[PDB]
């Protein structure tokens, strides 16, 4: 895909909690049409912000355990982990512009 980490509950700790940078964890599901629809945007963003931001796409169907942990009651969820610190959590799709702005504002 791109600079998109297909995380698992098991890898979550080492990858996200110990993120050597900023990791945007997108919580998605096989049935999540909208998640797929934003995937190109996430890919583009992941490329654009390479070195500043890293992106991940965690499948809750495969990893149910991770959903409760971050109160994933709706997807696509976008949780921005700055070195494991959840800086911001967005729920639902948004425009590339909004996403870029959000990311810029959080990264600062």
């Amino acid at each position: 895909s791109d600079k998109i980490i297909h995380l698992t509950d098991d890898s979550f700790d080492t990858d996200v909690l110990k993120a050597d940078g900023a990791i945007l964890v997108d919580f998605w599901a096989e049935w999540c049409g909208p998640c797929k629809m934003i995937a190109p945007i996430l890919d583009e963003i992941a490329d654009e912000y390479q070195g500043k931001l890293t992106v991940a796409k965690l499948n809750i169907d495969q990893n149910p355990g991770t959903a409760p942990k971050y109160g994933i009651r709706g997807i696509p969820t976008l949780l921005l982990f700055k070195n494991g610190e959840v800086a911001a959590t967005k729920v639902g799709a948004l425009s590339k512009g909004q996403l870029k702005e959000f990311l810029d504002a959080n990264l600062a």
